[PDB]
C-alpha cells in the first residue's frame, strides 16, 4: 500500500509523541488534555483543529478512563474533525464521466509542481484506457511547457498527447482554445490544462481563469469539471495559508497535496480542510508517474495514527 508510504514518516513523528505521552499519563484531567494539545499542535493541524480534536476527546471521555480508550476517542476526534461527520463519497469524487469532454485545470504556487500533478494526472487516466490531452498554457513560465514535453517523451503513456503555443500566439487563452477544439474533433476522453498566473497578481490570475473559463464554456457548457490546487505537503502550514489565497481568487473544487511522504507533520489534511475547506481528491505519494493516488480518509486516519493502534 502506497498510504503506507504517504503516512510513514508522520505516523512514526505522532506515535512518538504519544507514546512519551503514555509513560506520564494518569488521569485525563486539566494537565493533561494540555500536554495532548502540545502533541496535536505538532502534526500542524492548525490551531481552530487543535481545539476542536482536544474538546472532543475530552467528551468522549472521563477522568478515569484508561490510555487505550484516551487513543480510540483521540481517532474518533480526528476522524470526526476532518470529515465533520458527513457522506464524503461525491465531495472527494473526481467528476469524471464517460461520454463527454472532461476538462479539468491545474492550479498551484509552484510551478514544477503543476506540471508534475499534471503529468500524474494524465497517467491515472490514459492508464485506465482514456484518450488524454494536456494543455501546456502557463506560456509566461520559462520551462513550462519543456518539463511537459518531457513527461510525454518518456513517462506517459502514449494516449497523452500535448498542445503547445507556436510562435505568433502565446497567449494561455489561446492554447486552451487550440486544446478545446483538438480534444473535441479527435474525442478525447480528457483535457488537462496547465493554467497561467501567479498570486503575485490576482487581477491578472482572475482574469487569466476567467478567459479560459469562457473559452471552454463554449463547448462544455459544466467545465470546468474539476480544478485542482496543488498543495506541497512539506510546505506544512504556511503553504496552505499560501494556498488559501488561491481558492479565493479561483473557483478550485479539489486539492492535490503532493509529496506527503516526505513530510512528518499528519495534521496537514485537517489544516487544510480547516483553512480552505476543500476536499483532498488525490494524494502525492512518490516522484514517479504512477505516485499519485486518490485520497481516503480513512485510509489517511487509519495509516497516520498507525504507530499507537
Amino acid at each position: 500500500h502506497p498510504m503506507e508510504k504517504a503516512m510513514l514518516k508522520s505516523a512514526f513523528n505522532f506515535s512518538k509523541d504519544i507514546k512519551k505521552l503514555s509513560k506520564k499519563y494518569k488521569q485525563a484531567d486539566d494537565e493533561f488534555f494540555e500536554e495532548l494539545e502540545d502533541v496535536l499542535i505538532q502534526t500542524d493541524m492548525g490551531m481552530k483543529m487543535v481545539l476542536k480534536v482536544s474538546n472532543l476527546v475530552r467528551k468522549k471521555t472521563k477522568r478515569d478512563t484508561s490510555f487505550e480508550n484516551i487513543k480510540d476517542a483521540l481517532v474518533e476526534s480526528l476522524y470526526q474533525a476532518y470529515t465533520d461527520n458527513d457522506w464524503t463519497n461525491k465531495k472527494y469524487r473526481i467528476d469524471f464521466k464517460e461520454n463527454r469532454l472532461n476538462i479539468f485545470m491545474l492550479v498551484g504556487v509552484n510551478g514544477t509542481g503543476k506540471t508534475t500533478s499534471l503529468a500524474k494526472m494524465a497517467n491515472y487516466y490514459a492508464e485506465l484506457g482514456y484518450k488524454v490531452l494536456i494543455a501546456a498554457a502557463d506560456t509566461f513560465r520559462a520551462g513550462a511547457t519543456q518539463q511537459l514535453e518531457e513527461w510525454i517523451k518518456t513517462r506517459l503513456n502514449n494516449k497523452v498527447d500535448l498542445v503547445k503555443a507556436n510562435k505568433l500566439n502565446a497567449d494561455p487563452a489561446s492554447v486552451v482554445f487550440d486544446a478545446i477544439k483538438k480534444a473535441k474533433e479527435q474525442n478525447y476522453d480528457l483535457l488537462l490544462i496547465d493554467t497561467a498566473g501567479r498570486l503575485q497578481n490576482k487581477t491578472n490570475l482572475m482574469a487569466e481563469l476567467e478567459k479560459m473559463n469562457k473559452i471552454i464554456q463554449q463547448v462544455e457548457k459544466s467545465a470546468p469539471h474539476e480544478v485542482l490546487l496543488v498543495i506541497d505537503a512539506t510546505t506544512g502550514q504556511n503553504g496552505v495559508i499560501q494556498a488559501e489565497e488561491f481558492s479565493k481568487v479561483a473557483d478550485v473544487s479539489g486539492i492535490i497535496l503532493t509529496k506527503m511522504d516526505s513530510t512528518s507533520k499528519g495534521g496537514i489534511g485537517l489544516a487544510i480542510k480547516e483553512l480552505l475547506n476543500i476536499p483532498i481528491k488525490m494524494i502525492g505519494v512518490g516522484e514517479k508517474v504512477d505516485d499519485l493516488l486518490a485520497f481516503d480518509i480513512d485510509q489517511y486516519i487509519v495509516h497516520l495514527s498507525s504507530g499507537f493502534m
